[PDB]
Parts: C-alpha cells; structure tokens; sequence
C-alpha cells in the first residue's frame, strides 16, 4: 500500500517555476513534519539550483494534514498567501518550514502565521488570522486532501518526479537521476 504511480495534477497549486517547464515535480508535505523540514533546507534549494532556475522543472506544493490542528491552521495559511500574494509564497513557505521548532508540542499559532505574513508578503496579520479563525480557505485544503487520497499518499513528504514517486526525499542522486531520466524523455 504505497503512493500510486501517475502525474498529480498542479492545477490551482502554488507552483514555482517556468510555465513550459517539461519536467513537473510535486511534494505532497506538511508544515509541521520534520522530514518535509529537511527537504526545505537540503534539497529542495539543489533542485532550485540545478533545474528550477534554467526552466527545466516547475515545482508544486500541495498540503498533507498528518499531523492535527497545527498542520490545518499552516495549510490554511498556506492556501490564503497562494491566493492572495502568490508572488510571495514561496518565501513565506520557506519560512514557515524554517520556523519548525525540533520539539515534539504544538507550536503552530494564528500569531505565528500572523508573523510570517508580515515579514514575507503584502497581506496583513489581522487579514490572515481573521480568515484563519473563520477557515475561509478550508475547500482549498479540503481539495489537496481528495488529491493526497487520490495518490494514496502515506508518509511525508512525498515527491513525484512527472509519474515516478521518489523512494527516498532525502536522496538526492535519486530525485538528480530521476529528472534527468524525464528530461532526455522529454
Ligand atoms: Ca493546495
């Protein structure tokens, strides 16, 4: 019972990268996971790097909620910068990964998100933490849920690489290889 083979549809995710980019790749994760954490800081700026900035690959993020009310308060977040300051999501997602705390609790707050909002984006805290308490946003994350079964998505994060699922994130020569292989396919 694993993550199934096929393309993830992208279609009304946050997406970096060029538009006709060949190769699509997805991480299907979640602000409080500690392994999609390590994937922010180790990895994913090596894909950046190596074949986001030359227009090889366009890049996808869609919300996994493994882990309770802290992981649908962040998606919810989440859903409203990609909505309403998609210029910058990117930074506010990097930073709210890079606020992971090491520690087991519940750290994931409207203050917090509120924060991040401030320093990263246009929209404003008392915006963001008004439709955070309302969950204004909550068919997005509904929708990324129907996407994650759909998948069968078990363990976070997950990437898929066009149809191909990564066995292992944190491998770099695999997730390196594997774009390659649909890049010369392509
Ligand atoms: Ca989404």
């Amino acid at each position: 019972n694993d993550a199934v083979s096929g393309q993830p549809s992208i279609k009304g995710q946050p997406v970096l990268g060029k538009d006709d980019a060949p190769v699509t790749v997805v991480e299907f994760g979640d602000y409080k996971c500690p392994s999609c954490k390590v994937f922010n800081s180790d990895i994913f700026p090596k894909i950046q790097k190596d074949f986001i900035d030359k227009g090889d690959v366009k890049f996808s993020f869609v919300n996994v909620m493994f882990h309770g009310k802290g992981s649908r308060l962040a998606a919810l977040a989440s859903e409203e910068v990609w909505k309403e300051d998609p210029d910058s999501f990117w930074d506010f997602h990097e930073k709210l990964f890079e606020k992971q705390p090491d520690t087991e609790q519940e750290w994931v707050t409207p203050g917090l998100l509120g924060d991040l909002a401030k320093s990263t984006t246009k929209i404003k805290p008392e915006t963001l933490k008004e439709n955070l308490d309302k969950e204004t946003f909550a068919s997005q994350v509904e929708k990324d849920s129907d996407l994650n079964q759909k998948m069968n998505i078990q363990a976070t994060p997950t990437i898929y690489v066009n149809d191909k699922v990564i066995k292992n994130f944190a491998d770099y020569d695999e997730i390196k290889e594997t774009i390659e292989k649909e890049l010369k396919g392509k």
